[PDB]
This record gives structure tokens, sequence and C-alpha cells, in this order.
């Protein structure tokens, strides 16, 4: 490449994984938000709470895309496998494992910061902790919020607190 | 001191003792309104609720150390006790905790009314008066009407009455 | 904690040891301003700038808290001690204790990240280096440049000096 | 009268007394004022500031005469002496002879009030504390940073401290 430079390939091959990491992310959301859009599930602002974190996923997928354009490394795609599950259950059910989801890809991103903290290579430092690592604290922070305030009230009575938090939170 | 007319010593080192009260009081609203921005809580309104209380207490503060200047007293500062507690339990013992902490400051604001009377010192009457005696009243009012929500929501639903105090009140 | 990951016991504490430190610093710049305000010093724009730190302290402490909480640390408070005079002399004197004030923040907040880099916590590196690092060096550049100014006036002139500078200046 | 209630002939005559103290001040604010102007004087800023007060005084007197008709009293007017200085030296000087008269107007202030109190007028009462006692506080305080500022100035050197005051401050 005319214009790599400090580029390991070790940071270029765990970029194009993080990117398959956060493409089945987005698609993990996507089945989140059309299973509580289903007429026998029926939570609008829960639906929509997931679709907007769908596109949000898509969003750091491309980010990290350009970067790696950027720095002249080369995307390579894989297969991307289907979500954990074809039903979702409840609210808290599916906010503790959008909670699991954030924490995986946080944790993702802090190995790819400390891959190229290894290889010195203080760009990629950069755009991961401007771009990604608080996006990430700040969304699972909100989602422990949630979980909270879903727990307290499906501990009361499960279903009214359910729709509740669909429609005073979301 | 070259202004200083009509401002007694015990006066003005009341004041400073105020002062340290409402700067404590100032104090305890942050802590409390990070308590309920803890993920574990998560009552954002609570949260709001308490760090503007904060804010008015310092506010308070800020007033009475203007006033003692204008008169041509010194303020001296003392040491800041932590607030009473690390943990503030759940909507109903906090504004409980409020309300005592309210009654603190106002009664010590009485008592500095009483002894500008004895003093003869209708400067520091009207100050009160006018800037932290109706205040007082009003908010411990507020709280008061606060505190009779919760009770009534918590005592049908604990979790359930704590959510929807904070969604349709706060 | 439902959300804390990667987030150590020590950058929790020394987080907790920060906030005291800048709620002690909010302290003395209260102090300092108020000093200013007296009749006999009457250096209205020496109050102003450091009524104006003081603000910028507490909104450092908040910022503080507020990431505590995000990372799922605890907050907890401890007493606050008194500013360490009651009294702080002419404007150079003054201006010599904020920058021995500002460099034990800035210390602080380099040990912090030096903490932080041992913990392999990158979110906690970002966070201090975007809200408070350049921060903390671009305010200290201003009080010495203030310091020179004060000194080459008073050095001339002592009463009159510190009068221009207050007016021309501040 | 028809409408009297309440108002003792000893407040009724002490009115009529502060009206003259409030017209005497008027008076020598005027003198001053006019002083300052002076060819051989010329500070346009110091001339203009106790101009402004020569008219405050006046207003004082005003509100004084509007409340002894509210209450039913009779004005009564006496001789007004002239002024206790035909000349009035240095801006220190004015000053000082300033402070001197706000303070025995607030001691007249106070001593109406204590009157007021004996009485069991609450009516005069308030209208002291609403209208005069706080106006008096704040004069006073901005008349001794005044003060303090121009002696700071004069110390160094009297003449360029003189002007620069009624330059930067003024």
């Amino acid at each position: 490449s005319q214009i790599r430079q400090n580029y390991s390939t070790e940071v270029e091959a765990a970029v194009n994984r993080l990117v398959n990491l956060y493409l089945r992310a987005s698609y993990t959301y996507l089945s989140l938000g059309f299973y509580f859009d289903r007429d026998d599930v029926a939570l609008e602002g829960v639906c929509h709470f997931f679709r907007q974190l769908a596109q949000q996923k898509m969003q750091g997928a491309e980010r990290l895309l350009k970067m790696q354009n950027q720095r002249g490394g080369r995307a390579l795609f894989q297969d991307l496998q289907k979500p954990s599950q074809d039903e979702w259950g409840t609210t808290p059910d599916a906010m503790k494992a959008a909670i699991v989801l954030e924490k995986s890809l946080n944790q993702a991103l802090l190995d790819l910061h400390a891959l190229g903290s290894a290889q010195a290579d203080p760009h990629l430092c950069d755009f991961l902790e401007s771009h990604f690592l608080d996006e990430e604290v700040k969304l699972i922070k909100k989602m422990g919020d949630h979980l909270t305030n879903i727990q307290r009230l499906v501990g009361s009575q499960a279903g009214l607190g359910e729709y509740l938090f669909e429609r005073l939170t979301l």
C-alpha cells in the first residue's frame, strides 16, 4: 500500500473481526426490534429502542470500515451468524440480552485497544477512544438504568409494569 | 471597618455558622442526587430534584456571604462535615431526610432572626425575611406534598409507585 | 454491579479522592473570591475571577461523579477541609496560591492517569485527557500570564498596579 | 384625620425630621457634585456620582412625604441648613464625607425603625425595611469599596491615582 504506515497486520485483522461483531450486533438488534413489533408482543417503544441500536451498530461497522481504508488496510467480510434467539421473552429478558451483547462489544474494543497499545499504534487508540469507548460506556449505563427500572416495575406487577415502562420511559 | 454599623459580633459569627450549614446542606444534596443516578437506583427525576436543591443551597450560602461583606463582617470558613449517610434508601427515605434537613435550616434561620431581633438589627431581619424564610416555608410545603404522594404510592405497590412518582411528578 | 467492566477498585477510590480535591479547590476559590469582595480589599475583577473558578471546580467534581456512576463505581464523600488561609493578601499572593492549588490538581490528574494506564483502563485515560488535562494546562498558563503581569505592575507601584490589573485585565 | 390609624404623633414628627435630613443630604450632594465640575477640579465622573446621589436623596424625601400622607400625617417643612463645607478637597476627602453623611442617614433610619417598633407600627417598619435600609447598606458598601480603591491609588501617586479612579471606576 502506498499510504499504509504504522498499521500492523494484527490490528488490520482485529479490525475486520470487530466489524463482523458490530454487524452481528446490528443483526441481533434487528431481530429484537421486530420481535417487539409482533402483534402478540406489541411494545412499540421497545421495538424503536432496539431498531435505533441496530442502526447505531451498523454505523459503528461503517466507521471501522472507513478507518480500515484510511489506514491502508483491506476490509474482509465473513459470514454473519444469526442472532442467538428467535424469540426474546419479556422486556427485562431482552434488556439483559442487550447488556450482555454490549459488554461483549466493549470487551472486544478494550482488547483491540490493548493490541494497539502493544503495537504502538496511537492513531488506532485515539480512534477507539474518540468514537467507541465512551459511547459504549454511556450506552451500557443507560441499559443498566433501564434494567433497574423494568425490574422494579415487573417485580410489582409484570404486565402493568412492562406497559408503563414502554409508555413512560421509552 | 469603615462601613460596619449596627452589626453585632454575635450576628457576624452566627452568619458564618449559617453559611457552614447551607454548604453542608448543599453537600448532602449533591450526595442524594448522585445516589439516585446510580445504575442500581436509576431515578432521574429524583436525581434532578436533589441536584437542583444542592444548587439552591449553594446560592443561599453565597447570598449570606455577600450580605456578610455588605455589612462589614468577615467571612470565616470551617471544615465541612460529610453528609450523614453514604446511601439514601428509597425515595420516601430520601424525601424524609430532606425535610429533616430543611427543618434544621429553617430553625437556624429562625434562631438567627431571633438573635437579630435581640440585637435590634432590622437590616438582618429584613434580609432573612425577604430571601430565606418564605423560600424555606415554600420548599418544606413542596417536600411534604411530595412525601404524602410517595407514601400513598408506595403503600399501594413499592416499586411501581416509586417509578410513577418519578415519571409523573418529578 | 450489572454495568461495571474493566473498572478497578483502585481507580474507583482514586476518583473519590479526586472529587474531594476538586471540592476542596472549589471551597478555596469561594474563600478567595469573597475575600476580594471585602470593603477593605475591593477588587471586583479579582473576586469574579475566583468565583468563576469556584464554579469550574464544582463542575469538575460533578463530571467526575457522573463518570464514577457511568462506570458502575460508587461515590463516597469525605469531610472537606477548610481553605488553607482566612485572608489571602494581595493579588499576587492570591494568584500564587491559585497556581499552587492548580498544580496540585494537575498532579492528582496525572497520578490518576498513570494509575489508569497501569490498570489498562483506556476509558479513564480518555475521560481525563478530554475533560481535564488540557483544561488544567490552559488555566495554569493563564494564571502564569496573570502573575507575570501583576508582578510587573506591583514592582512599579503596588497599589496603582493592583488597581490597573483589576481594571484592564480582569 | 379620616384615614389615620395606628400612626403615632412621635412617628409623624420623626418622619418630618427625616425628610429634613434627606433634603439636607440632597443639598450636600448638589454641592459636592458642582465642586467636582469646577474647572480647577475637573473630575466629571466624581461630579456625576454625587449628582446622582443628590437625585437619590431627593427621591427618598419624596417617598417619605408620600408615606406621611398615606398614613394621614401632615408634612411640615423646616429651614434647610447649607452643606458643611464650601470646598470638598480631593476625591478621598469627598468620599469620606459622603460615607459620614450616609452613616448619619442610616442611623436616623435605624432610630426611626426603633421608634416604630416601640410604637408597634409594622407598616412603618416594613416601609423602612423595604425602601431604605437595604438601599443604605448597599450604598455604604459601594462607598467603602470606592474609598479603598481611591486610597490605594492616591497612596501610590496622588494626581495620577485620582485621574485613574475617575476614568476607570466612575
